[PDB]
RNA sequence: AGCCCUAGCACAGGUGCUGCAUGGCCGUCGUCAGCUCGUGCCGUGAGGUGUUGGGUUAAGUCCCGCAACGAGCGCAACCCCCGC
């Protein structure tokens, strides 16, 4: 069930921001904006695919990034519909770069699980109460879904490379091929699975994501619903 | 044997010089909000980033942001005196 469903508002985007490289998954600029053909965004979208399960099936990794206003929540769903780890709030430098020394935040948040139903819960020099369990805040707000990356990811999957760009350089650095959802702003060459589509649209990233994740399950058995995201669409 | 007295021998002694050979301890900028490290990122490189920025503070004090994420010597706190 694809076909038409792209069709529906999420072909063409953004509009003479481009980025030449990008002149081949294009079909034409009527009334001033951009219209990516969609027969050839099929033509990616099933080797892409077709890439997920066969690293899915194997068990891989896939490291969800979104951080737009229209990704964003539609990460930390389709992500945790899928027990992938997902970054959402903000890419921090060296994630997967400097990853180990990241890591260390880990090893040192899931300490405050600890105490979080401990002896150490309604005492301490509870100044220290409110300032530890307000560091935890930092904490669950960044790395929500990196907790779970307990080593590098097998994949990137991307919403916007040029909005991502620092993710994907850390990416291809290490090797870890670069998955991306993409239109008119990014460069192709370095995204190795392209999903020529729309980085905006929250329909567009949901029809899309969704259904990604929906193979990394059927790889596994035991598809659901439409899944628990439509979003406030108004 | 110990120890004392005279003639000798090693050695004592020196507030004699060198703070420009030094230790130690002090003074000083200055109780000023600073000075750095680890890993990553940038740069052929010295280096940079971090520590720049906005809000805030007695304070590199916190906050919000950010190719950085943290950490140490600082600041503050743990000590003493005075107030109930």
């Amino acid at each position: 069930v694809k076909e038409l469903l792209e069709a529906g508002v999420h072909f063409g985007h953004e509009r003479k921001r481009w980025n030449p490289k990008f002149a081949r998954y294009i079909y034409a600029e009527r009334n001033g904006i951009h219209i990516i053909d969609l027969q050839k965004t099929m033509e990616e979208l099933e080797r892409t695919f077709r890439f997920i399960e066969d690293l899915a099936m194997r068990g891989g990794t896939i490291l969800f990034v979104g951080t737009k206003k229209q990704a964003q929540d539609i990460v930390r769903m389709e992500a945790e519909r899928a027990g992938m780890p997902y970054v959402n709030q903000r890419w921090l430098g060296g994630m997967l770069t400097n990853f180990k020394t990241i890591s260390q935040r880990v090893h040192r948040l899931e300490e405050l699980e600890a105490l979080f139903a401990s002896p150490e819960i309604e005492e301490r020099p509870k100044k220290e109460q409110v300032r530890l369990k307000h560091e935890l805040e930092r904490l669950q707000k960044y790395l929500s879904g990196f907790r779970l990356l307990k080593r590098l990811p097998d994949a990137i999957f991307v919403v916007d490379p040029t909005k991502e760009a620092i993710a994907v350089r850390e990416a291809r650095k290490l090797f870890i091929p670069v998955i991306a959802l993409a239109d008119t702003d990014s460069d192709p060459d370095l995204v190795d699975y392209i999903i020529p589509g729309n980085d905006d649209a929250i329909r567009s990233i949901q029809l899309i994501l969704s259904r990604a994740v929906d193979l990394i399950i059927q790889a596994r058995g035991g598809v659901v619903e439409p899944s628990p995201s439509y979003a406030l669409v108004q």
